[PDB]
C-alpha cells in the first residue's frame, strides 16, 4: 500500500535494527538446500543496505539467529564472499561497515575481510552498516558491568558515577543511538536476546514474510506501519 | 474462541508478566473521569490474579506505567484500597505478595500498607502477585551492575566470578524464573523499559483491548496464543 513517495513523505528513523531470520525455513518452502537461503540473505543485506541508504536512514543494524559443521563452514565464509563482492559497491555509497558481538569466535580469514572492510571504510561518513555476529544482549550487558567493575577495582571509576549514561558508553554500541525502530521476521514475535537495553523504548514491527522475501516492498510496509504508529491519537 | 476447558488442556506458562495499560484510554472511551478508569483497572488486577491462580499459574507479575497532583495522590492511594479491600480473599487463596521497583517513591502510608500485605502473606507458598511500582528496566540493571561493583570493591567478589547466573541473582527479581510469557494492552507494539533482561526468550502477546476491559474471556485468547506457538510446525 505505502509506496516509495509516501514514505519519503514521512519521517525516516535515524538507526533501524532488523532481525533477519527464515532463511531455513525459506530454502524448505522453495525445495532448495539450507545453504542456498543463506546465500539468498546475503543478497537480501545488499538490497536493504542500499534502500536505507537511499531513505536517509543512518545506521541500520543487522542479526542473524545447532548445525552441522558444512553448514557453520559455509555461514563463516559468507562475510568474505559478501565483502570480496559488494565492498566496491559500498565505498562508492559512503557506507561505513561495522560489526559488534564477539570477533573470537571466527576463523582467522574471516575476521581479516571483516577488518579489512571496516578499515577501508572509517574515512566515510555516510550510512552506517552494522553486522551483529555471535551477540548477546545478556553477555553484552554482563560484559559492560565487568568493565566498570574493573575500573572501580582499579580505582579510576567511583560507584556513584555510573548511571544510565555512563552505563550505555560501555555497550558495543557505544557511539550509537538506540534502535528508533526494530524489524523481526519468520512470524517469530520475541526478542531472542538482541539489544535488550537498546530496544527499551523501540517499536517493533513483526512480520510473518521471511528474510530472503523481505525486499523493497516489505520495508516500505514496515515503514508505514511505523510511520502510522507516529501518528496515532488517542493519546498515551 | 479458546474456552476455559481448552486453555487447561494445554500448557500454562509459570510466570507471566502483563502490561496494563490503557486506563486513561478507557475512561474517555466511556465518558467517565480518569480515577474513575484507575479504580476500573484494580478491579481487574483481581479478576485476573483469582483466574491465574485457579489455571495454575506460579508468578504473574502487573505493571501500569506526567499527571496533575489529584491523580497522582489517587494513584498512590490504590494500593491501600486494593488491599483493605481484596487482601482477605487473597490470603485465603493463599496468594504470596511482593513488590519490586523503588519503594522509596511511595509516601509512609502507602509502604507501610504494602509491606504489612507482604509479611501477611510471607508463609505463603501458593500463587505469587509481584506489583511493579516505579520499575525502570534499565535502572535495575544499572542498579545490579553498581552493587556487583560494591561487592567487587570489597574484596568479597572476584570479576571473574560474574556471569549471566550470577547477574540474574542481582536483578530484583532474584529468586523468581524469567517470564514465559509477556501481555501488553492498549495497543502499543512496545517494551517502554520493562523487564528487558528478564524477557529476553519470552514470547510476546499484544492486544488492542485496553486495561479494564481485559476480563477472564480475553487472558484465555491471550493464553490460546501462546499456546499455540507452542505447537507450529516448520521448526527454528
Ligand atoms: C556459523 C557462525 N555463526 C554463529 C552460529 C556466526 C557467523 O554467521 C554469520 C555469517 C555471516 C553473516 C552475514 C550475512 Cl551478510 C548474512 C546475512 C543474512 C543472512 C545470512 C548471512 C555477514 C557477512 C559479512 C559481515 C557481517 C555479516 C551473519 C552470520
Ligand atoms: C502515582 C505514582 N505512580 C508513579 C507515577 C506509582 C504508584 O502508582 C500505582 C499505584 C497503584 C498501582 C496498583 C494497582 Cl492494584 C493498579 C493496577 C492497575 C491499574 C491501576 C492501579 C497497586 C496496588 C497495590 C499494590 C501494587 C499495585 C499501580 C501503580
Amino acid at each position: 500500500r505505502y509506496t516509495k513517495e509516501d514514505i519519503l513523505k514521512g519521517e525516516i528513523p535515524e538507526h533501524i535494527a532488523i532481525i533477519m531470520d527464515g532463511n531455513g525455513r525459506w530454502a524448505k518452502k522453495r525445495s532448495l538446500p539450507r545453504i542456498a537461503g543463506h546465500h539468498e540473505g546475503m543478497k537480501v543485506v545488499k538490497r536493504t543496505t542500499k534502500l536505507a541508504n537511499e531513505l536517509g536512514v543512518k545506521v541500520l543494524t543487522l542479526y542473524a539467529f545447532k548445525r552441522p559443521k558444512m553448514e557453520v563452514d559455509f555461514l563463516m565464509k559468507l562475510p568474505e564472499e559478501f565483502l570480496n563482492t559488494y565492498l566496491p559497491e559500498l565505498v562508492e555509497e559512503n557506507v561505513q561497515v561495522r560489526i559488534i558481538g564477539d570477533e573470537t569466535a571466527l576463523p582467522a580469514h574471516t575476521l581479516r575481510a571483516i577488518e579489512k572492510a571496516v578499515q577501508d571504510t572509517a574515512q566515510n561518513d555516510g550510512m552506517i552498516l552494522n553486522f551483529a555476529l555471535n551477540y548477546g544482549g545478556r553477555t553484552e550487558i554482563v560484559s559492560a558491568a565487568k568493565s566498570l567493575a574493573e575500573k572501580v577495582k582499579e580505582g579510576s571509576l567511583n560507584i556513584e558515577d555510573i548511571d544510565e549514561s555512563l552505563f550505555s558508553t560501555y555497550l558495543m554500541t557505544e557511539s550509537l543511538q538506540d534502535p528508533e525502530l526494530l524489524i523481526r521476521t519468520s512470524g517469530e514475535i520475541r526478542l531472542s536476546n538482541f539489544m535488550l537495553w537498546q530496544v527499551a523504548y523501540s517499536e517493533f514491527v513483526f512480520t510473518d514474510v521471511l528474510w530472503p522475501d523481505f525486499k523493497e516492498d516489505h520495508f516500505l510496509q514496515a515503514l508505514g506501519e511505523f510511520q502510522q504508529r507516529g501518528r496515532r491519537f488517542g493519546g498515551i
